[PDB]
């Protein structure tokens, strides 16, 4: 079941531009004890996406009410919100386009995160790159065919997550997560001005690493820098953070970065 | 607004469908003339290639042809749009244990503006929006079209009719909803589409005709200066089917030599 523009309803008009063009964006939030973690950041990300995609959306107050009412009742859950431009327009044009569409649903929190969080996971280099486009960089928009292909190629291997480059060979993110790596006292993360999703958990870790025993650099790096790192971690709003135990044959034992961030992230707020 | 979804006349689709979640599929848009679908075989072929390239299992090709031809008969003119998506299911981006693929068909009216475009020629403008480079999606009319939505949006802040579109490295690739050819002297150029853009049904048809022609043909990797300096530019897609460019970047383009050779083949129902 789904809540579409305030109506309990599990079907959407075929003409909707999410279906036609992936014309919209979304966020995925973790539910803990009936409350939505980082609820204000999730609304923020959706607002920034709507603005950058020129999707007029009026019911921010109403959407906040709907999200919190759906979360109450679930001790452990996943709330997904989609905002599309709606139906209408002539081809790709959005002139005379009807009002936007909001789509909310609560799903089950996966259990495999706990096993991942304890033992660490393996990374493999995805052959699928990310297209570079600063008009879409950072946004968790609906055009996610690249991640679908990345996940498909990843499933042909024994690795749990993929290291994903952009079209010019620069480390950008993982398949469904942002990534940080550490060498010594310096923590690195890829700059996302050209591709990738500027995640809520990524923005949260940067806000805490700004007062920490680590230096922080947003970099433009080749995959060698990841292979030569002391420690790698990945993060998204759900995991919320997972360490990397192996990548490209070399083993990663250190947990220094993970142990600093874990108490911040895994406090669900 | 009524569609044929998996053979059933409906106006709604399950929200779980991965077309709605991720743009997980592809489409094609075909012209109808006198109840016949133009280039019908080429449209089934493009959908087939896209499904294979996106790893979407789809076995109902004969059923789909019958549904296409059924919705098209009796329409003197029309536009037939077909979407094939991976369907519903899977965990996140993963497609394992994914339910049956979805097919979506609809017929709408043929726009009258193509005729006045065809007669008077249109204007081009350089789009500030680039196309991401990715050889695993290049050439496919997949559903991840947000780039084309932004291009048209920025185009609507100008006076031009169509946009010249570059990829992220600055190479001429296509227009907003069409492929493009240009000519200098006896040589006809068109961008190679191995990194981005849609390898259109009509681009492919023109390339076949140009192999029996008084023109040399080259698929190139070119900068926008090559377009601005050409003698002639045309654009094409399944519906137009071929439109001449009369103006770009203040330059006037008067010759129609390439347009006059391709138009008799294109403006013939196949
Ligand atoms: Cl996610
Ligand atoms: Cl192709
Ligand atoms: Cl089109």
């Amino acid at each position: 079941m789904f809540l579409i523009n305030g109506h309990a309803q599990d079907q959407l008009a075929v003409s909707d531009r999410a279906t036609q063009f992936g014309d919209g964006s979304f966020t995925t939030a973790r539910i803990v004890d009936g409350n939505i973690c980082h609820l204000e950041a999730h609304l923020q990300r959706l607002q920034v996406a709507c603005e950058k995609l020129r999707i007029a959306f009026s019911h921010w107050s109403t959407l906040r009410q709907e999200m919190t009412m759906l979360a109450t009742g679930h001790d452990s859950g996943v709330l997904k919100v989609i905002i599309s431009r709606g139906s209408g327009g002539r081809g790709y044009s959005a002139m005379n386009c009807q009002a936007a569409t909001r789509i909310l649903s609560v799903s089950a929190y996966p259990a495999y995160y706990s096993q991942w969080r304890k033992q660490g996971i393996t990374l493999t280099l995805s052959p699928i790159p990310l297209g570079r486009n600063p008009y879409l960089a950072g946004l968790k928009h609906l055009n996610r065919l690249e991640q679908v292909l990345i996940r498909s190629h990843l499933e042909q291997t024994d690795a749990d997550e993929a290291l994903v480059l952009d079209s010019e060979g620069w480390v950008t993110e993982c398949c469904a997560a942002n990534l940080f790596w550490r060498t010594g006292d310096i923590v690195f993360t890829p700059r996302l001005d050209q591709a990738g999703v500027n995640g809520i958990m990524r923005q949260f870790c940067l806000r805490q690493l700004a007062q920490s025993p680590f230096q922080v650099l947003e970099v433009q790096a080749r995959e060698e820098a990841v292979r030569q790192a002391d420690e790698i971690i990945i993060c998204n709003a759900l995991m919320p953070i997972i360490p990397i135990r192996a990548y490209h044959g070399t083993s990663y034992s250190s947990r220094t970065l993970f142990q600093f961030l874990a108490p911040f992230c895994e406090h669900p707020n």
